[PDB]
């Protein structure tokens, strides 16, 4: 999986595109609270499946946010899984 890029000790939970880095939540809240410009970064969640990527879709049934690839892969497996209605972040 992926370690947090500010502190390499935790695992990343979020992705900031502007900073182009994947963070854990304490780093996330630290880094973008520092100033009013970091404050206006917009940050999306890392995939809860692969953990190495940013999430394109949310699923309520899977209660998860996943990459395009992993979103497609989770709901590829079953007609059952395919029927899940996913929505973008
Ligand atoms: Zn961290
Ligand atoms: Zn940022
Ligand atoms: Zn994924
Ligand atoms: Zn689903």
């Amino acid at each position: 999986a992926r370690p947090c890029d500010t502190c390499r000790s935790n695992a990343c939970t979020v992705y900031c595109h502007a900073d182009s880095a994947y963070l854990c939540m304490s780093c996330d809240a630290q880094v973008h609270s520092a100033n009013r410009v970091a404050s206006r970064h917009k940050r999306v969640r890392v995939c809860e499946s692969c953990e190495r990527a940013p999430a394109a879709f949310l699923c309520e049934a899977d209660d998860a946010s996943l990459c395009t690839a992993c979103d497609s892969e989770v709901h590829s497996a079953n007609p059952l899984a395919r029927r899940h209605q996913r929505v973008p972040i």
